[PDB]
């Protein structure tokens, strides 16, 4: 127990039912997140948070490098894997703190500052993720924070991205036996899916002379976002006057760090018939476990080649067609929607950047846990929503930020927490 | 600023946040719609409006013809293309006025009357769209209007089709580079998709003697609705005792005027094996930009033919199978749901029918605009919803129509607007 | 007499002192503006207003043409030329009405609609001046108006663009005798000048083979705004390895209709020395009387040529340098700042578009009129400003527009004018 | 939203309209400033702030050196370049914090103290900029601060330098196409220009014997200030009895660090005629982009030389004449007017000096942004100004400083911020 507003503004307090109209028998839980990330050779890095993620995914750590590129480090998660025990969930509140806790055994460099912003969009949508670039990702003053000393730390508060949302299904494993030992079956978050429609080519003319092994072109590359399962569908129709051409095609899903996270054969070894229409369907389904880090983009590669060939080939074809990437439950707010970036720099190489937080949820147990876990509709307390609405409404005057300098936030935890001690 | 009810009942007033439980940081906007449509040779025509469309599509103009058929004229849209600047949106209120403004340089014919109704369904669902046919599309007296003088004009008011709806994603373009110059990548409205399942045939027997070029049959034709992207999936399995038959199949998407709006090859040039099962998959994905006018139906054509053939063929096969048309975000209310028809007749050929309106939305800026556009949760003012509920509840006693004679509506704009002048 | 708010919201009422802190002995005046513009062959046209212009310039009329170009018609002014009788001035309020009053002797075509917007910028800054393009020039709903019947008309209200502004000096003629009969001497509006700095070229390389008469290139072309006097200054330095090159340069000031409004020789017939630096100064001063229509842009043309020349010239030079266009009193708000466009279309060719309005000012008489005109500081009435501030503050809720459908505006003239009848 | 006083005294709070009489439709924005400056070999440096700068320029960093000279490091700016999105602006409030965040990897030297003052004049007007020299730049006790520990930090608060000021035009780029790729066209801040009139010489006699290449003298050197565009005009008349003398002249604009920031040829290679008057005009126009660091002075150099010459020359001339340097919008308060210096010393070489702040403005969007950005007159709340006046009036008793020890300032953020938490 704790009035929803208390939990909303100070999640470390514990959970409370969200006072909206979504009346479902459920249970409440608090999940911690503790990490001791290590600073890289550059002393700069980036932590990406999914403030409203309806599940155990909290964020991911990337380190910046000499080449100015990022290198995925690891995913930031919940103390326990919710999908393992519950099937449905809803985020009530969340709070996290990035802050350094060490100093290499050979340094006294207070070194370290932090910049943080809350982008109203998906990771791939950011137009600039440099330390200082972040500062202008939003126009909202209460969603930024500049040069906070790393020692002091920063606090990330998760304000609501909408209420009266339904429950999300965690990527819980459904019962299933198979021949393959590594076979996985799960019921994924589907509701409110995101769809990206890509018109790869509209009668695009291709041509290059022969080549042993074939010539390869990257037809397109688009920015998409995904943390959980998605699927590509659609079809590409090819036409050619040439004889004996064998097309090969592969789709790639690239991580935030430029790394290829997933690769699939849309159609390898395909023979093109002169004159007739050559259909090349897409039937991709990428499961969650295969997505080892956030997907920032997708690209299509086509490797054209001919059965014989000399210097005489001048291989050529024409392609028309569009695809449709569908990331399940992608449009459920907070699932991919708001991203909070916490960038640090000048931090002593090797020093630790400690992350600690709490996530509160409304959950529905899986068949097994449901036998010992009682569920109930939320406690009823009038005007709880109105007050929330009022609060949020007057959010900026009240100074309720999403990214706070831990000190300021701490003083707020009395500046409206000096009642019921 | 303007109490939601003021905006709801008089949209020309400006926007206001919807007082529901969907708490999201957003921005408010008003978009105008101005058109000067020209009357055809018949002096009769039809304007189709999508009252609750969550975006820049307001409606479409069709002109009636001698053959008694309609001819699509053009789409009615918002002053600016929202998907270009915002990614998510929600309609707050909308108001439009159809009314004549001219008279050919050789006429003094007051000529012109208007009939209008608000159908609780998709365009294709209308059982009669004739001038007088409309009058009985709904049983609600406050959703009809008969023989309003065209000079006087009519006003279309957009009442809520549900509240607490989430944001819709506009067909905004996602970042992407490709080889084709005319390559398009966008993130479409997906949430609350509409699905039509069509069982094309259940062991349907086909047979006709040979024919040079082949014989062609239209397997089925069904009414579906679509304004934005959709996709057809499924599969048809064929069986045949005959040898060397090559099946060809194409899908058509027809406009409201009978015109073919889109055509795709589901599978052209396919060879049927005697005895074995012959699978014919569907992997269609129709992007929005390709839909030049509302889609009222879909049909499948199969062209069967044999490799040799004389008078000896008696080509025959059997097909089983069902498809599944999915129009993304189709079931989000107002996306396709309520259609308001404004039919006019007896209007002087060549005279202008002027359309003017305002659409108010709650919007979320795209990554670029988000750097100068601040967003906030809606202003909190208690009892705003209740009053709305009350108002709507007592909607018919209060005489709040969706289609008004501009005069009556004008007097209502004082009959409940004579406060705060 | 009339409370400033009465005058502000209903200028046809008469003048009143502005209740700000600019305490100067002055006099009050109302000036009418009556015009009967004639509709062109296209039936479409554009009227440009300078709502806050501190003087006798009200606007200008342009007619659209087949080639889709505009043709300046004439300037819209005050009943009398203020600069002739006063030296200083300040605009208190202004109101204007565009509306058709005729119908060719061979037509009964109600034909005609109007679109109007108030752009927060100079004329040249508009990114689209088409009939429908205007509709999205501002995001403010109360600064647009769509498809108003031309017969009904539109009313342009002039809201304040800032208060506590000083007096502007009218282009009044100063005493002066000269040898030239057409010699003119005046004291212009200077305060708050606008400055445009143009870096024409930074070591720009030029080269083309000989040519009798020379080869001519347009170095640059930029958008600037001016209605009254301006002046170009600066300098271009040239370098050349070639011998005997004679450069010629001219500056053009182009009207809104593409027409050249003014042309001046920055430096015609100039000999370039090989090796040394060749300075080409600008000392232009364009007086008001020479500006026959609003200046939308400026461009520089350089005609290079050689003393001898065959096919052997390969004339070439390099130029570095920037100019500085200074439009006197250009940044005084309303002097060029807000432009209100009133576009009409479908209007019967030959029909009259009547313009009528009133402008109220605070004025200081010239030496001669000052002998019979008594001046006084404004009448003091407490809270006049606050109420104004309050009103303007709550401007959008109150529905106070800058462009109104004359009918609505008329009803407002009671909806807040039903007191003191 | 936030009462102007809250924003004024605690800018990190957000923007609010200034409650003065300058009524203009506008928009409000907060811009951050984050920098991690590095301490030089001397451990001492100087940060120069322009507290009231009406735009994106916040200040500039200089490092002190062994030779006791400063070396410009870089300009301190706003998170985003305002001139890129807005055309007009007005500063509401500003707050900045200089403070160290590191310590070299080989030190434990708390080392570091700060001195800060707010000079009521331009940078070039300071009579002493040494660490301790600053302490006596003002007599106001609340505009100084001595030996604040660098670790603790200092806070720079921006008090009003006048109200009821008009909007300033940002150096926004005006539309323009040219032959040179690096051609730039912009509309600069002009209103309230500063003018320096320099009488270079009044019949100054010059004479020196011949010299190959010529003899060069620096005619004059004066202190002027400029951060944005300026222009030099005027003329020098020369007289000589000698024959065949070719004068060359160049103007230099020197930075705060003694470095030449800009150099221009006023007139290179000029032949002096014996007896007649020899005019040497100035037509300089220095654009903003060329000013890479604040200009602290200007000087004129004249290189006299003769066509022939042996030991026989005794070159001599006489010059009369005065120039007029005009820095556009230079006298708009805060544009150059008050400078706040933050000097640090004894800081560990290599350690970081972190700068962080917020700037709040009232802005007018450029033509493009104006289509999605709504503007409004300021919110009206009575007595807001009076209270301000009262506050400022009693400024010293209340202890409202412009330079605070971050600790004291922090406690003030409760000592008058313990209301509305």
């Amino acid at each position: 127990i704790v009035p929803f507003i208390r939990s909303l503004l100070m999640p470390t307090t514990g959970p409370a039912s969200i006072p909206d109209d979504t009346l479902e028998k459920h249970t409440l839980r608090s999940e911690t997140s503790t990490y001791n990330l290590t600073v890289g050779d550059t002393g700069s890095g980036l932590i990406v948070f999914f403030p409203g993620f309806p599940g155990s995914i909290v964020g991911a750590h990337y380190t910046l490098q000499g080449n100015g590129n990022y290198k995925f480090d690891q995913m930031l998660l919940t103390a326990q894997n919710l999908p393992a025990s519950y099937n449905y969930c809803r985020l009530v509140s969340r709070s996290l703190t990035v802050r350094s806790s060490t100093l290499p055994g050979g340094v006294y460099a207070l070194n370290g500052t932090i910049n943080a912003v809350t982008f109203q969009g998906s990771l791939s949508e950011l137009t600039d993720v440099s330390y200082n670039g972040l500062m202008s990702a939003t126009a909202n003053i209460n969603d930024k924070i500049g040069n906070v000393l790393v020692g002091e730390g920063v606090t990330v508060l998760s304000l609501p991205t909408s209420y009266d949302l339904g429950y999300v299904r965690l990527g819980d494993p459904i019962p299933a036996i198979g021949l393959d030992p590594k076979m996985v079956a799960t019921c994924d978050s589907s509701d409110r899916p995101r769809v990206y429609t890509i018109t790869a080519a509209d009668d695009y003319q291709f041509s290059s002379q022969y080549q042993p092994g074939g010539v390869t072109i990257t037809l397109f590359s688009a920015n998409i976002d995904a943390i959980t399962s998605l699927s590509v569908g659609g079809e590409l129709v090819f036409r050619t006057s040439v004889h004996g051409l064998v097309l090969g095609a592969t789709i790639y899903l690239i991580g935030f760090d430029g790394t290829t996270v997933i690769t699939r054969a849309v159609a390898a070894n395909n023979g093109l018939t002169t004159g007739t229409d050559n259909l090349m369907p897409f039937n991709l389904v990428i499961p969650t476990n295969e997505i080892t880090q956030p997907i920032t983009s997708i690209k299509l590669e086509i490797v054209t080649s001919k059965s014989g060939g000399q210097a005489g080939d001048q291989m050529s074809w024409s392609a028309r067609g569009s695809l449709a990437v569908t990331i399940h439950g992608g449009n459920y707010p907070g699932a991919l929607r708001p991203v909070t970036l916490v960038a640090y720099e000048r931090v002593a190489t090797g020093s630790v950047v400690t992350v600690a937080g709490v996530s509160n949820f409304e959950l529905i147990p899986n068949p097994e846990l449901a036998k010992n876990l009682v569920t109930e509709y939320g406690r009823f307390d009038p005007g709880a929503m109105n007050y929330t609405k009022l609060i949020l409404s007057e959010r900026d005057r009240l100074g309720i930020k999403t990214v706070w300098p831990t000190r300021e936030y701490t003083d707020f935890r009395e500046y409206f927490m000096e009642v019921a001690d």
